DNA sequence: ATTTTGACGCT
């Protein structure tokens, strides 16, 4: 009752950039805009393997991780932008630093954490606080709501989509009460309204559309994200929670669609997040532990703390190639070439991250797969990273795995490895 | 033969 957190002290939104790679490659040539089309990387093996789609190629099936050549199949019109090449392998730099100036722009409206390439969490409760004060009791217009979902609504006593949206932020407006500032339903809706504003400046500043999800907390936020996209926001109340969740796959939620998921299905036999409401918290942490177990039954009933952490840049800066079936190195040399192509990509990209934001990584951590190895990694191993050389760092990686040569013989290399990896990490000021 | 990333938890 009186005592029960309700999970609405804050107001956290998701943002995520429309098929990000592929916005950023129809800014750069506008053949491809409006238009089905897709990115890949290489072209030799299938045509390529296809990373990001737009939605107009999403309607003709076409996925990530399917081959160019199969996505054609489906879409004998669609266009391809290939991801640049650069020392033998694909080069992510250009959506790098199209995310820095995403990035950017939303950091002048609240402080984010950087989720991925392309998503950043917003922490909006103080700016919420701020605009509530100068609207000085004024109601919201729908006006300032061009874009919003309400999830939930429309209910109770049109047939477009449009339609549908206007009907449903008309109740949810009508409803509202204004009055009260710390009405947490009247928060997330100034929430949104800010969102509104941080969205359009990202497309008027850079060109690039995105969708978000506003509501109190990241792993709602995240989901609410998803609902209605693209170019499109939606609020996912503290009251929506129920509905929503009473039809939600359990895999839906942040951290739920891997193993972890499937367990919860399997050992308690629902489907639904909401039917999570009916075990005890102790149940869950026996099942899941302690943590998980907190965790399950505080989010099934939309309550969430994890904070949006302060953190606009990258922790570590990495580099990788996988060598598949039968590329894998199998000579000592060749390894050693790879690895200096991987340390020279590292080494530019270390000294530029130097210059921009006054830091310096001091780890070096290698990692290598082994053919026949299920895993994504067989071996991990660190050493110090004292100097941005590329020299250096590929000699160290390599004096760091060269006794995992099973090869009795001198220059050839076995088990043949199937992907090298270099991580720069443990970054301190400079 | 998806590939190339990135963050976080466990022990
Ligand atoms: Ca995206
Ligand atoms: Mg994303």
């Amino acid at each position: 009752g009186p005592h029960m957190a309700t999970g609405q002290d804050r107001v956290v939104a998701l943002v995520d950039m429309d098929c990000f790679f592929v916005q950023v490659e129809q800014r750069q040539n506008p053949h491809l805009r409006n238009k089905p089309c897709a990115v890949v990387q290489y072209k030799s093996w299938k045509g390529g393997g296809i990373i990001a789609v737009s939605y107009e190629a999403r309607a003709f099936g076409v996925t990530r991780s399917m081959w160019a050549d199969d996505a054609k199949k489906l879409c004998p019109d669609l266009l391809l932008a290939q991801v640049r090449e650069s020392r033998g392998k694909a080069n992510l730099t250009k959506y790098r630093e199209a995310s820095v100036e995403v990035m950017e722009i939303m950091s002048r409206f609240a402080v984010i954490e950087r989720a991925a390439i392309d998503e950043a969490y917003v922490d909006l409760t103080s700016a919420v606080q701020e605009r509530l004060q100068k609207l000085q009791g004024q109601p919201i217009s729908a006006d300032l709501l061009p874009s919003t979902y309400i999830e939930g609504l429309p209910q109770g006593p049109t047939v477009q989509k449009e339609g549908m949206r206007k009907q449903g932020l008309f109740q949810w407006l009508d409803s509202l009460q204004i009055d009260n500032l710390t009405s947490p339903d009247l928060q997330l809706t100034v929430g949104a309204v800010i969102v509104e504003e941080m969205r359009a400046a990202i497309e008027r500043e850079t060109g690039f559309q995105c969708s978000a999800g506003i509501s109190h907390n990241k792993v709602l936020a995240k989901l609410a994200c998803g609902l209605n996209k693209p170019n499109r926001q939606t609020l996912v109340s503290h009251g929506s929670v129920p509905q929503l969740f009473s039809q939600m796959p359990i895999r839906k939620i942040r951290s739920l669609g891997g193993k972890l998921g499937a367990s919860v299905i399997e050992i308690l036999g629902i489907e639904y997040m909401g039917e999570l409401t009916q075990f005890t918290e102790s149940q869950l942490q026996s099942h899941f532990g302690e943590k998980n177990g907190s965790w399950l039954y505080a989010m099934c009933r939309g309550i969430e703390h994890d904070p949006v952490k302060p953190r606009q840049l990258p922790k570590t800066i990495g580099c990788s190639k996988n060598f598949p079936g039968k590329t894998a190195l199998a000579t000592r040399e060749q390894v050693q070439w790879w690895l200096l192509q991987l340390a020279q990509e590292l080494e530019e990209r270390l000294t530029k991250d130097r210059n921009d934001n006054d830091r310096v990584a001091t780890q070096l951590v290698v990692s290598i797969r082994v053919q026949g190895d299920k895993r994504l990694s067989s071996l991990r191993r660190c050493c110090a990273l004292t100097r941005y050389d590329a020299h250096k760092m590929s000699h160290d990686a390599f004096t760091v795995i060269k006794n995992c040569n099973t090869s009795g013989i001198q220059t050839e290399w076995s088990p043949p490895l199937t992907m090298l990896f270099l991580c720069a990490t443990k970054f301190s000021a400079s």
